[PDB]
């Protein structure tokens, strides 16, 4: 779009006090066009007499420059409407959203905000895009700008610390929407619901929990994924009532992990990776920057596997590609997974695991003691500064008991941790997992982790 550029929907014949102006606010790497690309919102807003107002904000900025230009314009659709209007904020909108009205004192122009898939609590697929493994592939998308940097978990951590006992925060009623349904298989938003489904709900980009605030109205999820909940026909008519009504704020009701590769390649890359016994179901993904890589998936009888399936990536990994597969009852070994490009490829791999291995995994990271034999654990790290690499270390294997010392996080600044734990299961079959750690370091050295 065009930073800065807002306009009104067409006007409604007679407007009633009773009903606000909305003003739509789309989200990461978007403009005012998300409410219109194969998309009816204008006409729902005006056939249910509403009046509205489309701004284009950053698709590339954090929540501050795009808080401070969205209360600036705020200012002038207030003019324009003569009346305080509505923000109905879609994805990273939703936090721009908070950020005019709290931090941007543009809550003087705003009676509510209702969110729609906006991770309030951060992205786990920034953290990703963020982490050793994700370095290569980040680069040549593109996808390391500062609205990407500021949804990160850590980050946004810090964001709700600094934002949720703020006096202005009291000012505004909020309502956050929701959704749970991911991708279908060979659909955009399949790696990321299944990358997500690790963590809990979600609809394929937000998880359920981090699309929330706590003295919101958190309605009930609904049967959306990230692209469908902004669908006129769908979600109008479901936060038409969220428009006028007062409610008051309500909780909803109450962890897997991945085995993770990254690099580049340019001609074959193989990789692999262990599958323990018991395992009900791997997905498979090769994340890549292009589309004709051949794609080999091998079995530990030597079995070659080839149906993967194809299909653009979304949201904090828009502009790549992704050849997915999920595999039910995975034979337990050392699997393969081979790239064959004829062209330079960066490539992200990622496998998530069905098992009842991730109780153990847990317990072996966290205090508890568990069944798992021979447990290493490798710390790859990067440390950013205003969105800014400033620091990157790798350290060699070392049992759990040494883990906890070698992460230190002193210094100021958006730490990605890498921890990659191999070993044996209680059936002695080998295991691999990585997880990935978002925490923000502030001033003070106080540390924000979700």
């Amino acid at each position: 779009g065009n930073p800065g550029y807002w306009f009104a929907g067409d006007p409604v014949e007679h407007p009633d006090p009773a009903k606000p102006p909305i003003v739509f606010v789309h989200g990461l790497n978007g403009s005012s066009s998300a409410w219109f690309d194969e998309n009816d919102m204008a006409e729902q807003a005006w056939k249910n007499g509403y009046d509205a107002a489309f701004i284009d904000l950053h698709p590339d900025k954090d929540m501050q420059d795009n808080g401070a230009m969205l209360a600036a314009k705020l200012r002038e659709i207030y003019q324009y409407f003569g009346r305080k209007v509505i923000l109905v904020s879609y994805s990273k909108g939703g936090i721009d959203s908070q950020s005019a009205l709290i931090h941007h004192n543009a809550y003087h122009y705003v009676e509510r905000v209702i969110t729609l898939g906006t991770p309030h609590h951060g992205s786990q697929l920034a953290d990703l895009a963020y982490s050793n493994w994700a370095g290569w592939l980040a680069d040549i998308l593109g996808q390391k700008n500062d609205a990407v940097y500021s949804l990160q978990t850590g980050f946004m951590k810090s964001f709700r610390d600094q934002t949720d006992n703020h006096p202005n925060r009291l000012k505004t009623k909020y309502f956050t929407l929701a959704g749970n349904k991911i991708g279908g298989f060979g659909s955009a938003l399949f790696f990321g619901g299944v990358y997500l489904n690790m963590f809990g709900e979600n609809d394929g980009a937000v998880t359920e929990k981090n699309a929330r605030l706590p003295y919101a109205t958190n309605l009930d999820t609904g049967k959306w994924d990230h692209f469908s909940i902004i669908k006129g026909n769908l979600t109008f008519p479901v936060f038409m009532p969220l428009l006028t009504i007062q409610a008051n704020a309500n909780e909803t009701a109450a962890l897997s992990y991945p085995f993770i590769r990254g690099g580049e390649n340019h001609g074959l890359r193989e990789e692999e990776f262990a599958v323990e016994k018991g395992v009900k179901e791997i997905t498979v993904h090769w994340l890549s920057n292009h589309s004709s890589g051949n794609i080999k998936l091998t079995d530990p009888r030597g079995k070659p596997f080839k149906d993967f399936s194809i299909a653009k990536t979304a949201d904090v990994f828009e502009g790549g590609f992704v050849h997915s597969a999920a595999i039910k009852n995975p034979a337990a070994g050392t699997w393969k997974i081979a790239s064959s490009v004829k062209q330079k490829e960066a490539f992200l791999f990622i496998v998530t695991f069905d098992s009842p291995l991730n109780q153990q995994i847990k317990n072996a990271v966290t205090r508890e003691s568990s069944n798992l034999a021979n447990v290493k654990a490798s710390v790859r790290s990067i440390r950013y500064e205003n969105g800014k690499q400033a620091e990157k270390k790798s350290l060699k294997p070392a049992s759990i008991n040494a883990l906890q010392n070698s992460l230190s996080f002193k210094k100021a600044g958006m730490y990605s941790v890498t921890i990659d734990l191999s070993g044996k299961t209680a059936d002695n079959s080998p295991f691999n997992r990585t997880i990935i750690r978002s925490i923000y370091v502030n001033d003070k050295g106080e540390k924000f982790e979700n």
